């Protein structure tokens, strides 16, 4: 909508108080104009119709209960926006600038986030498995990054693609929690998984195994569940990722950890350069090797750790 930029401040799901930047005209919107062709945040109201309407508050005060997941959705759009700028000298999702959609408060009792081809999707959990997800940043940016796979790899959403797919957003979405630098971590959704139990978590990109998925390329799931495996088989790469940056020994095989803003340049440049919609995960292996020659040198820590790192998973 038109009108003039305003800075609102109100609290997340967690109880955390945050500004958050709003546009007046008549009401105060959930729409920065800081970024880009702007960030937008919806109520989707509970039901299934996207993307609903453009969240609209009295008096730019976000305070309630209801407001926090918005609260959240919005400023945690903002900050991967920033990451993905700053770091990568990405424009939005497309590259240019793209528009930012995102509705919260999406159906009832809903366990998931999502990307839908066109704007992000957030459930409120139903208080016992999930709280609302877009409280969690690596949450938040792990369904903008799907974005940002659709528009430059275009990895298909199965099979070993789409576990490259889902190891893409689980590498960015965490090296996007460690940008904002609370609580960071190389789990996946902890902040906003079973708020009952302490300690757990969805995934687990340095021990995979912690909750059932593959940290080994024999131990790949082939059977049709969930796209293929694709949230399962991901663990294979992540395994693969939290190495290259963190070091180890895994089943015997040593890799000399070289620290996650080079995995972050090595992986962007393999899934904007070199992946295409069906590279499996050899070729994600050739992809980051060729991504690492070009930045850092063929004779390289560098590359040495990523072939290291793809050796121990067991991807040749
Ligand atoms: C980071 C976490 C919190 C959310 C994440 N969601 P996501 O990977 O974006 C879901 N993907 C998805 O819905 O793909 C299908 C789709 C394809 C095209 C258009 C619209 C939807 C996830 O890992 N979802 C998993 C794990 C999960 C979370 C919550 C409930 C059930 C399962 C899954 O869907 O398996
Ligand atoms: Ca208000
Ligand atoms: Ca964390
Ligand atoms: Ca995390
Ligand atoms: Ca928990
Ligand atoms: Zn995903």
């Amino acid at each position: 909508i038109t009108g003039t930029s305003t800075v609102g401040v109100g609290r997340g799901v967690l109880g955390d108080q945050k500004n958050i930047n709003t546009t007046y005209s008549t009401y105060y919107y959930l729409q920065d104009n800081t970024r880009g062709n702007g960030i937008f945040t919806y109520d989707a109201k509970y039901r299934t119709t996207l993307p609903g309407s453009l969240w609209a508050d009295a008096d730019n005060q976000f305070f309630a209960s209801y407001d926090a997941p918005a609260v959240d959705a919005h400023y945690y759009a903002g900050v991967t926006y920033d990451y993905y700028k700053n770091v990568h000298n990405r424009l939005s999702y497309d590259g240019n600038n793209a528009a930012i959609r995102s509705s919260v408060h999406y159906s009832q009792g809903y366990n998931n986030a999502f990307w839908n081809g066109s704007q992000m999707v957030y459930g409120d959990g139903d208080g016992q498995t999930f709280i609302p997800l877009s409280g969690g940043i690596d949450v938040v940016a792990h369904e903008l990054t799907h974005a940002v796979t659709d528009y430059t790899a275009g990895l298909i959403y199965q099979n070993e693609s789409g576990a490259i797919n889902e190891a893409i957003s689980d590498i960015f979405g965490t090296l996007v929690e460690f940008y904002a630098n609370k609580n960071p971590d190389w789990e996946i959704g902890e902040d906003v998984y079973t708020p009952g139990i302490s300690g757990d978590s969805l995934r687990s990109m340095s021990d995979p195994a912690k909750y059932g998925d593959p940290d080994h390329y024999s131990k790949r799931y082939t059977g049709t569940q969930d796209n293929g495996g694709v949230h399962i088989n991901s663990g294979i790469i992540n395994k693969a990722a939290y190495l290259i940056s963190q070091g180890g020994t895994h089943y015997g095989v040593s890799v000399v950890g070289i620290g996650r803003d080079k995995l972050g340049k090595i992986f962007y440049r393999a899934l904007t350069q070199y992946l295409t919609p069906t590279s499996n995960f050899s070729q994600l292996r050739a992809a980051a090797v060729q991504s690492a020659t070009d930045l850092y040198g063929s004779t390289s820590q560098e590359v040495a750790s990523v072939k290291q790192a793809f050796d121990a998973v067991g991807v040749k």
